[PDB]
Parts: C-alpha cells; sequence; structure tokens
C-alpha cells in the first residue's frame, strides 16, 4: 500500500511506504482525528518481539541482515531476556537507537541534523552525584563556547519501575518563577510549580528575575537531590535590538542551550527514563513563546508601549508588531554573540529538504504539521503548504508523567 | 467515549460527546493521521432512507417534537416519496435548518459563531443559466448590503441522476483574472490562471488588467456553461492604503469585499446540492497574508519590504515578517475606513473560542480542524493556538467536488 502527500505551493508529490513500519497508536480513528491533541513495566512476554524488531532494523542498517552476527545477537538477547527478564544494548546499538529516536521525532523541525548526534553512555552511573557530573560534562560539550553541538546523555534503563533514573527538571537550564502574594509573577511563569518543589527541597532561592534553577536529580529510585550548575557553564545572551536602543533597558537575557530532560527514550522495548538531549534554538522558541505567550514573560505589552503603538483595538495588530520586533532582537543578540541559533525561515526550508531526502532513501518522513509549522508567520514558510503524514516509528522519544506525581518518598 | 479537550493557556477542559454522532470518515486510522491532508483521496433508494431518517430525526429533535405526530407522519411521507420517486424534496423549514447546520458543522471554519444568522435563498425553481445569473446577482446585492455584509446562501436544484447538474464553475463568485506573460511572470492573480483562460477559451473579452473581475460561468441542468458579467455596481471594492506610509497607495492595490464560495457541495438528508454559493465576510489575513503575500499569488512582499528599506539580504532580519504585518494592518485599516465588514484574526479566534464553549455547553461538542482554524500569521498569540480540538464529520455538511471541466461532457 502506497500513500501520497502533495506540496500545494510547488505541486511536488511524494510517495510514503515507510508508514507500513508504523507500530503504536496515533490516537486517531476513522471517525475522529486527534491530530491536535498534545498527549495520549514490560514482561518478557511482549519484550521478545520488541527486541527482535529493533535488532532486525539495526542489522539491516549495517547491511548484515540474516548474518551470523545478527543471529547470534538475537540468540544471545533472547537468552538474556528469559533468564533476566530484560537485556543490555551494545554501545553500537545504543548510538543507533538514540539517533533513530531523533530521526523519528515527527514533531521536530530540526531533524536534518539527526545523524550528527553525540551520544554519551552514562549507563554505569549509580548516584545523583554521578548524574550531576555527567550532566555538567554534557552542558560543557554541547555549549562549546557558543558553537553548539547536539548531544544526548543516556542514564540506566528502567528495571522494575521502582528504581528509575529521573531528571526532575523539564529542561537542564531554565529560569525560576515566583508567584507573589499580590498575584503577579517574578521570573518565568511557566516554571512556578517546579520552582516551589526546588524551594521545598531546600533550594535557597535568590528571588531574582533570571535565576537558573538547580538540577533535581533522582538515581536508582532514591529521593532526588539538589545540585547547582556551575555558573561558568551556563552560557547566556543579553537581549538587545539593532535599532531600538531602549530594548536593552528591559533587562532581558536568555540561556544559550535548549536541553530537554523530561522525556523517555524507547529502544527495542527498553525504557531510558533519564536521557537529557540538547541542540540549538530556533529563534521563535525564545521570542514568540518564552516572552510573548500570555502565560510567560509578557513583555509583549511593554515592547508595544515603548514602540508607542495603538493598544486600544486589536485590529491595529500591535501584538503582531511587537512580536516581530522581539524576534528580531533575539536573533540579533544571539548572532552578535556568536551563539548558534536558526531563524524559522532557514529551519523550515532545511526541513523540507530533509523531508524530501527522507522520502527518497527511506520511503517516508513522519511529520506532525501542528508542531512543524512555526508559531509566527506560518504561511510564509515552505512547510505551511506541505502535506505531512504522521505515524509512530520506533525507536522513539515519549512523554512520561511528572516524577513528583508518581514517586514514593523514602524519607 | 467521553473525550476531553484541554486548552493549554487556560487549563479549561471540555468533554466531547458530540463526536459519537459522527458519521463519515476522517481519513485517519490508528496507524496514520492525515490531519494535514487537504482532500479525501448517485444515492440508491436503500442508501437514501437512513440518511433522510437521521436528518428528520435531528430536525424534529431540534424543534422539541421528537417522536410526535408530525414527526412520524413526515417520516412516513418521506418514506413513501422515496419508495416512489427514488428521491424526495425538503420542506422549506428543513432546507433552512440543513443549511444553517452544514455551516455549524464546517470544522475548518473559524467564523461559525454566526452560524444561526444565515439568510437562505431557495432557488430550487431555477431552470436556466440566465435564471442562475439573476439569483446570483440578487444574492450578491443582498450579501453586500452597501458594506454592511450579511451571510447568505443560495441553493439551486439538487442532483437527480448526475446528468442534470447545476454548477457554478467559478470557485468564488468574485475573483480577479490572471494572465500568464509571454516571457516569465504573471499579470493579475496566478491562482486563476487556468480559469481566466477557460473563460476566453469560451468567449471572454479580457480587459487584460490586473484586477479584472472574472465573469460568471454558470451551468444549469447539465448544459454547456454560459458567461455572464456581474454588474460592476454590484461589486464592492476597497482601495488598500496604509494608515502611515503614503507610498502604500502608490502600489495601487484593492480587493473585493465579498468572499463567496461557489464550488462546494451541500449534503442534507442524503440529498446533494451541487450549486450552493455561500458568502460571509473576510478575515483580514485571507487577503493580505494569503492573497497578496503567497509566492504563487501577488507576492508583492519584496516590493513592500523594499519600500520600507529593510535589510533583505539575510532571512534572520525577519523582513518578510515585518512587511507581512504592515500589509495586514493596511488591509484592515482600509476596509474599516470604508465601512466594509471585516474581522481581524485576533477577534475571529477569540469569537471562535467563545463559540466552542457555547457548543460544548449547549450541544456537547464542536468539530474543529486546528490546521485550518489557526491563522496563517501570528498563530501563537491567538487563543486557538493552545486549544486542543477534535475533528470529525457531522452532517449536514459542505463537501468538495471535482472541477466540472473534467466532468462535464461538453
Ligand atoms: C539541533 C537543533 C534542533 C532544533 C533547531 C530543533 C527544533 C525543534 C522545535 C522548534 C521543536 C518544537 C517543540 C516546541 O515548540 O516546544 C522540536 C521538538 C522536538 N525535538 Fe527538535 N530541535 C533540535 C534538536 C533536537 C535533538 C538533538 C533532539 C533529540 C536527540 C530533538 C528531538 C525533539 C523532540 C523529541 C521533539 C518533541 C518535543 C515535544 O514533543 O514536546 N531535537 N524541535
Ligand atoms: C461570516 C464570516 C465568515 C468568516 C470570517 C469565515 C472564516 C473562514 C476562514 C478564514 C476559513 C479558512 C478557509 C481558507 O483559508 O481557505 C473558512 C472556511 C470555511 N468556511 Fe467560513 N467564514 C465565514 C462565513 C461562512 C459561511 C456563511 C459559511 C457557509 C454558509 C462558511 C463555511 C465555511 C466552509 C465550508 C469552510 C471550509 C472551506 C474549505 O474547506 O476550503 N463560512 N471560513
Ligand atoms: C533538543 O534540542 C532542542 C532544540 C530546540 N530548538 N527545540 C527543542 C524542543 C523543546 C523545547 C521547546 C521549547 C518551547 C517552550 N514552550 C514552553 C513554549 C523551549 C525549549 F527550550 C525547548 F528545548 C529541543
Ligand atoms: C463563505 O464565507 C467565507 C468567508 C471567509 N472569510 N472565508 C471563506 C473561505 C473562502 C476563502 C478563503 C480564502 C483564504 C485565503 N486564500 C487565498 C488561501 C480566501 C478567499 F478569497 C476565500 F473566498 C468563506
Ligand atoms: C498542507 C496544508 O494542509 C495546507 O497548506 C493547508 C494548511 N492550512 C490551511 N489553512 C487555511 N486556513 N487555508 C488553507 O488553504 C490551508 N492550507
Ligand atoms: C493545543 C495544541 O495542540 C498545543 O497548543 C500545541 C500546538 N502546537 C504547538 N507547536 C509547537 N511548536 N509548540 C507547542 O507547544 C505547540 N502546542
Ligand atoms: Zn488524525
Amino acid at each position: 500500500r502506497f500513500l501520497k502527500v502533495k506540496n500545494w505551493e510547488t505541486d511536488v508529490v511524494l510517495t510514503d511506504t515507510l508508514h507500513l513500519k508504523s507500530t503504536l497508536e496515533t490516537g486517531c480513528t476513522e471517525h475522529i482525528c486527534m491530530g491536535s491533541i498534545m498527549l495520549p513495566v514490560r514482561t518478557k512476554d511482549q519484550l521478545f518481539p520488541l527486541a527482535k524488531e529493533f535488532l532486525d532494523q539495526y542489522y539491516s542498517s549495517i547491511k548484515r541482515f540474516g548474518s551470523k552476527a545478527h543471529m547470534d545477537r538475537l540468540e544471545e538477547v533472547n537468552k538474556e531476556i528469559e533468564s533476566t527478564s530484560t537485556y543490555q544494548l551494545k554501545d553500537t546499538e545504543l548510538i543507533y537507537g538514540a539517533k533513530h529516536a531523533w530521526r523519528n521525532a515527527s514533531r521536530c523541525v530540526g531533524r536534518i541534523q539527526w545523524s550528527k548526534l553525540q551520544v554519551f553512555d552514562a549507563r554505569d552511573c549509580t548516584t545523583a552525584h554521578g548524574m550531576f557530573n555527567y550532566i555538567c560534562n554534557h552542558v560543557k560539550y554541547a555549549t562549546n563556547k557558543g558553537n553548539l553541538r547536539s548531544a544526548i546523555t543516556i542514564f540506566p534503563q528502567r528495571t522494575d519501575g521502582k528504581h528509575d533514573f529521573r531528571v526532575w527538571n523539564s529542561q537542564l537550564i531554565r529560569y525560576a518563577g515566583y508567584k507573589q502574594p499580590d498575584g503577579s509573577t517574578l521570573g518565568d511563569p511557566a516554571n512556578v510549580q517546579f520552582t516551589e518543589i526546588c524551594i521545598q527541597q531546600g533550594w535557597k532561592a535568590p528571588r531574582g528575575r533570571f535565576d537558573v534553577l538547580p538540577l533535581l536529580l533522582q538515581a536508582n529510585g532514591n529521593d532526588p537531590e539538589l545540585f547547582q550548575i556551575p555558573p561558568e557553564l551556563v552560557l547566556e545572551v543579553p537581549i538587545r535590538h539593532p535599532k531600538f536602543d531602549w530594548f536593552k533597558d528591559l533587562g532581558l537575557k536568555w540561556y544559550g542551550l535548549p536541553a530537554v530532560s523530561n522525556m523517555l527514550l524507547e529502544i527495542g522495548g527498553l525504557e531510558f527514563s533519564a536521557c537529557p538531549f540538547s541542540g540549538w534554538y530556533m529563534g521563535t522558541e525564545i521570542g514568540v513563546r518564552d516572552y510573548c505567550d500570555n502565560s510567560r514573560y509578557n513583555i509583549l505589552e511593554e515592547v508595544a508601549k515603548k514602540m508607542d503603538l495603538d493598544m486600544r483595538k486589536t485590529s491595529s495588530l500591535w501584538k503582531d508588531q511587537a512580536l516581530v520586533e522581539i524576534n528580531i532582537a533575539v536573533l540579533y543578540s544571539f548572532q552578535s554573540d556568536k551563539v548558534t541559533i536558526v531563524d524559522h525561515h532557514s529551519a523550515t526550508e532545511s526541513f523540507i529538504k530533509h523531508m524530501e531526502n527522507e522520502y527518497r532513501c527511506r520511503g517516508g518522513c513522519p511529520a506532525d504539521w501542528v508542531w512543524i509549522v512555526p508559531p509566527m508567520s506560518g504561511s510564509i514558510t515552505p512547510v505551511f503548504f506541505q502535506e505531512m503524514l504522521n505515524y509512530r516509528l520506533t525507536p522513539s522519544f515519549e512523554y512520561q508523567p511528572d516524577p513528583w506525581n508518581t514517586h514514593v518518598w523514602k524519607g
């Protein structure tokens, strides 16, 4: 069975056959589309075929399908599963799985880079202090003094679900948010709940406006522990505007390194619940979302007020105007400081090239249009006109519940 | 079974039960989501009666006479008519209800808060293209209303056996001509390049300007289509100027006030109305973001950025974005100065969030296609960006249909 997607700006038509390797559910049915819905331990029983399918992919990629090495690995894994109820990945398999999890992330517009991932094997880690060391080395490597480098650090896989490794932060670097008694918020409104957990865990909060949060790190199912990232490792960029001299006076800055730390990496049925990964920013993830969301820094009003816009009626598009200016400043600031960043025009253009190349050599490229189209100026980017098929391939990155909702406290 | 939709800006969570009355197919499976695919790539007496019963059932429910004397009698009456004639005819009240609810059920339409205010023009007695023309002129005049735009639909005879179809060949009743240049570029509107040529291919006398209003190409009862020129005094146009830059007028832009879709099919109780032009009023981004700044449309993006003297060498200057905003400020300012109805994308999306809440409250759901509801600019500063939506097909409905120049036996 062969499916087709059409680009409505260029009439280019591609043919998807990779969807035949799709596995778990999309959430949709013949009677409902859940395409705009954000969200949805293993027995040897269902683990055997999950491992086999992964190894079949792996040995196909290295042109060794059905080789003696393939069959011995199959036999050795299945023996390990039935005698221990799980199995260990080789280094080679682990690297392959992490890269392919990214290659399969249908919501990620940056996947053109998927094969250039630095994989740090932290599966020998045993304590939160060890996790801290591993994460410090990741941040230093990835940052690279502003010449950012994609990377992932993989902590031990889940066993019985009672000994999980977890990074409680949603991203490795993020600013605190403080709800004031009068109802206003100091800092990042998105991080108010997590900031409270940290303060309750004993974090002495400076209660400034751009306080980097501590790492809250859980090893082997023990209670999590607080660590402060050394400030010399946290690269930051003061935000200024190339024409508006008053923009610096807003006093804004943003960190350089986007590092997702709350997701679950699934490879051959194995679940890696702590796997921070990092790349580099698209400008709009700071300037459209991290300041101008009604639920974030809401400098949207202030920028408009200082541009002296008509804020009486929305049809003056004063919100749209200030939104553009803030995104110009973010890109200008990062480039001036030689900190890697990509604007949404370059990133979407690169993704279309990636997507076409993937249809050629792979038979498809799963993609979530709802997330691929940028949060501003959508229809002047080339992905807006691009039909996209969405399906789940494994290995994959998955959401997992917040650990504070599931953790059993030791005391 | 009782699905939940969350708004991630407000944490409001609505429960959808209306989807259980869904019917047609989405295109998706549990293995593959086609939510970003544009398109879905006569009735026999047995297929027809359940469809009619379903519709009559929801009609008599809406007037709180479900299972009443009138209900069962009407149910029986249509049963007899179908067994006899192999089709049936709608009562005027049912026709009006069906059309309003096809609008209410249009999951790609952000403007649905107004759905119950539709003016329905019953044109089922029409027999000829001249008659169609008359009905369409009256529609345009009524809908335009001197700039105080009013939603309207005109419904021509339903399909019978597929041979005697009524079709408006134009995709919209009012559209600007587009001619390809003997060398490279395009004059007018490139989306209409084929149509603008099909008209001359039939006998049009193209004034060969940029903004030449296309003639109507009306097909009645399956015969060859006929050209008609809409009296220009019926075509309200707004000159586009900017509330700042006076060079903006120099661009010499204008757009028509009346968006009027005319190539879709309306399905009520199993019956198919192949010619059912409907109109409302524009959202500002439909003209400026899409009609002006699309690459394959007017593409004056470069001109506007050039006249703003913006750095156009690196994309990271966001010069396209900057120009795009100013163009959409001008469109809104121009319509508003001329007292021609228009809504900005902030107002329309806010209105739609309110409409959603109303529908979940008094109806149990609201089918909605996020890929189409989110505006093509400034998406994440509008309330619909963070609103999860469930998409499903209810009937009565508006459906796509092939272009008649492939279908018609000339
Ligand atoms: C290297 C430059 C990268 C860029 C420019 C980029 C860009 C983006 C953007 C804009 C999103 C949308 C998320 C949102 O709006 O909240 C996203 C999502 C995502 N990216 Fe990438 N990304 C990059 C690197 C990576 C890497 C290194 C990985 C994994 C190894 C990755 C995996 C993902 C995943 C799993 C998502 C899903 C997010 C979710 O579901 O919330 N990305 N990316
Ligand atoms: C009164 C003001 C109205 C507004 C502001 C409005 C707004 C919109 C917009 C922005 C779209 C997106 C379509 C596109 O981008 O091409 C749309 C789609 C649609 N609207 Fe509305 N609309 C209005 C009135 C109506 C009426 C009166 C009807 C029917 C009686 C209707 C039915 C539809 C349908 C069927 C679609 C889907 C179009 C398609 O599938 O291509 N609308 N609407
Ligand atoms: C792994 O590397 C990545 C690089 C880039 N650019 N984006 C992502 C997506 C994940 C991600 C999303 C957001 C959006 C913030 N919402 C609250 C509005 C901010 C981030 F800081 C971040 F990290 C990952
Ligand atoms: C029936 O009433 C309606 C009112 C409004 N505002 N929109 C529609 C959808 C039909 C429609 C949509 C668009 C979108 C911009 N494209 C250039 C991509 C432009 C139109 F010119 C038009 F006609 C119908
Ligand atoms: C490929 C994609 O589905 C296609 O370009 C859609 C996207 N969303 C849209 N949204 C609106 N309002 N109008 C459109 O024509 C489209 N086109
Ligand atoms: C409700 C909706 O699915 C939700 O707000 C999504 C929509 N698209 C998005 N797209 C991006 N890039 N990032 C997001 O957080 C979201 N949020
Ligand atoms: Zn779907």
